[PDB]
């Protein structure tokens, strides 16, 4: 009788920081960033099949199926990622011998809308392996292998911190250093802070981002071509993660709100399409409706915004909101990061 | 100097049984209602204030001011549930005499959304006051508390899940029976459960409700005038509210969906503006692209709905939702009930 297991993992919304993850910056002055797991996941579900084949299946409905041989599957271009995660499995702990099964993916935010999707469906898929092979993979290892799949294996650019999020869950502040080295630091924040922040958090989804992997490349560019006034804002992105973190264990919400406003001058400022004519004008009227400071959540360019407003404001503000094109949420956050459970033997 | 409190409770998705919560029919008969918390709130605050006054703000930012005087304050219609926990609060803990303060709400649901926010709103005021004079109520009171405040000082007619669901948190059956006598089984759902149902549910926001008074006023007139069948369509509801019970605490999708099915005919048969050509039309589409089952969460004739969808049908039933008015999210349980903190004092 075959097998079906499913693994999930929470996405993630940047509060500071996003940025001085790219390799260039984290490798020659170190990276902070400061994120925090949300209620929105990204799922992968392995089922073992009895026919002779592999079947891989996305979030936007491709699907592959192969023969099964004892070559490792090409990466061709078509679902790389599924494939990469399934070679790697293959190779390093069923002894180079194929599985017949079907990984299907699939997600409650598309790729661009900032809550670092792309990185923790890779995490997932490793996650539903884990739990399908009952591999002793502690979080550290599958933050890292799945930073190895989609960078090296699969050649795809990109930051440190979305593996870590979807990996570990809850708020973090994360440390970047060269030669692949990352510290993970859980904080601890008190109830009644994550209480009055969720009450203080509006989330606006924008639409789909499709500057993610130019603002990435700008920020790297920044640092090899020496672009003086573009790494100042780069060490200043850096500098406001440790001040929020910092407001965070004190509840210290003054000093939040002020450095998420330091923090988004300094974001917009280390590449030319962060925002635009677009998001500045629904970042505006957020502002005129009471909202104290805000930022996009991701690389930038589009996807989800947050807006910190005190309560006395929020109604007006999620009116306000409501004015623009695209859709307003709350913002509640998870302490579990990934999980897998079994639904056939 | 002031003090601030705030308080919030989560709102609730109708999983089954509603209906059989109405005054004739859980007098008569006995009634059922499985229901579960969300991941979205209604909020309270109180300031205290430093002018001899009391002022009143609601989540459509109305505004009422008072003078402070030693007499109960007027029900006169305009923010009457406010006024009435106020006037309860100051008669029964502070020997009568006034407490210069500012009580406002706001929600993460309009009225009509069938999230049960108009409830939990009074919920979360009392809980407000609980924190505020550090009263000993027990959560059976605070609901009882509600439920009085709510339906007879302030004369409004409804049901009896709400209050429960918003003040206990979690997934809940709670058996209706005459005098005003609730009794809540908190339900201890196995995490696999909790994490497949969630995988397997969209939910789906159709717009405001303005059908519950009338459909809650037909269906306390099938019980009073013996309307036959429209009293078998609620005994039906009953009945498989607790099948749906049992399917969660067994693990039993199969039944689950079965179940919904059959409650969901029950409960247009009950009252006749329960579904309409809008709502049928939504229903059948999600149906159409997969999904196995669905009901309006509350009363009926708009407000959020609910489907169950297996994962594999899952991004379909989402890209089709898309096609139609309403906004489409996730669905994230939340186990705990009304919670306080303070900011000020
Ligand atoms: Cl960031
Ligand atoms: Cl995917
Ligand atoms: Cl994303
Ligand atoms: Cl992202
Ligand atoms: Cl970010
Ligand atoms: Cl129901
Ligand atoms: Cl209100
Ligand atoms: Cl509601
Ligand atoms: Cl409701
Ligand atoms: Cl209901």
């Amino acid at each position: 009788n075959p097998t079906i297991i499913r693994a999930r993992a929470p996405l993630r919304l940047g509060l500071a920081g996003g940025g001085t993850d790219v390799a260039p910056y984290a490798d020659t002055f170190g990276g902070y960033v400061l994120n925090a797991t949300i209620d929105r996941y990204a799922y992968a579900v392995i089922k073992t099949l009895t026919i002779p084949a592999v079947r891989f299946v996305s979030t936007d409905q491709q699907v592959e199926k192969h023969q099964l041989i004892s070559e490792p599957l090409e990466l061709n271009g078509t679902l790389n990622l599924h494939k990469a995660v399934y070679n790697h499995m293959i190779r390093n702990y069923n002894h180079g011998k194929p599985i017949a099964l079907e990984l299907s993916t699939f997600c409650d935010a598309p790729a661009g809308s900032g809550l670092g999707s792309s990185s923790t469906l890779v995490v997932v898929m490793i996650k539903a392996f884990v739990e399908l092979l009952n591999l002793p993979l502690d979080d550290y290892a599958i933050a890292q292998l799945a930073y190895r799949i989609e960078r090296v294996d699969c050649g795809l650019a990109g930051g440190r911190q979305d593996q870590y999020s979807a990996t570990f869950g809850g708020f973090n502040f994360m440390e970047f250093y060269a030669a692949a080295r990352t510290i993970v630091n859980p904080l601890r924040i008190k109830n009644w802070v994550l209480c009055e922040l969720e009450a203080s958090l509006v989330l606006f989804y924008t639409g789909v981002s499709r500057e993610s992997a130019k603002i990435i490349q700008d920020q790297s560019d920044n640092v090899v071509s020496h672009k003086t006034a573009a790494i100042e804002a780069m060490h200043g992105i850096k500098r406001e993660a440790l001040v929020m973190k910092e407001a965070l264990l004190k509840g210290d919400f003054k000093a939040f709100v002020a450095s998420m406003r330091l923090g988004w001058d300094n974001k917009k400022n280390s590449a030319r399409t962060v925002s635009n004519a677009h998001i500045d004008e629904i970042y505006d009227a957020a502002i005129r409706a009471g909202a104290q400071a805000g930022k996009v959540s991701g690389a930038g360019g589009g996807g989800f915004m947050l807006f910190f407003v005190p309560t006395e404001k929020r109604m007006d503000l999620i009116r306000t909101l409501g004015e623009y094109d695209g859709q307003v949420s709350n913002c509640h956050f998870t302490k579990n990061g990934t999980q897998a459970w079994r639904i056939a033997n």
